[PDB]
């Protein structure tokens, strides 16, 4: 089964759930300083488990678990899109755009409380 790693990899998306609150909330609050730190934060994040999922995902397919698979692959689409959202963030934010960064985050926020549901309905189907 893919148990083992996909709780491995579901911790590392709890953290940058979290993460993504607090810099939220220094963003918001005025700590600009304080969001650089958590955006770099959540490069690691993002690194770590996109290239866990894959392994998950490739995992499933050795094992020839056609449910598995399915699950793991909607998953990815949306995990895929919050990085890509994460990558124009980080840009908008090196080139001082308040107003960019901020589309960004709503955006980031609304995906990633959808994958943070889809990895509940994964875990219990598991």
């Amino acid at each position: 089964s893919v148990k083992s790693e996909y709780a491995e990899a579901a911790a590392v998306g709890q953290e940058a759930v979290a993460v993504f609150n607090t810099m939220k909330a220094a963003f918001q609050n005025g700590d600009k300083e304080a969001v650089a730190q958590y955006l770099a934060r959540l490069a690691s994040l993002y690194t770590r488990h996109e290239e866990l999922l894959n392994r998950i995902l490739e995992k499933a397919r050795r094992e020839g678990n056609k449910e598995a698979v399915t699950l793991m692959n909607e998953f990815t689409a949306t995990f895929q899109t919050g990085k890509s959202i994460f990558n124009a963030m980080v840009a908008a934010f090196k080139n001082g755009d308040d107003d960019s960064f901020e589309s960004y985050l709503q955006a980031l926020e609304k995906v990633t409380a959808k994958g943070e549901t889809l990895a509940d309905q994964i875990a219990k189907a598991l």
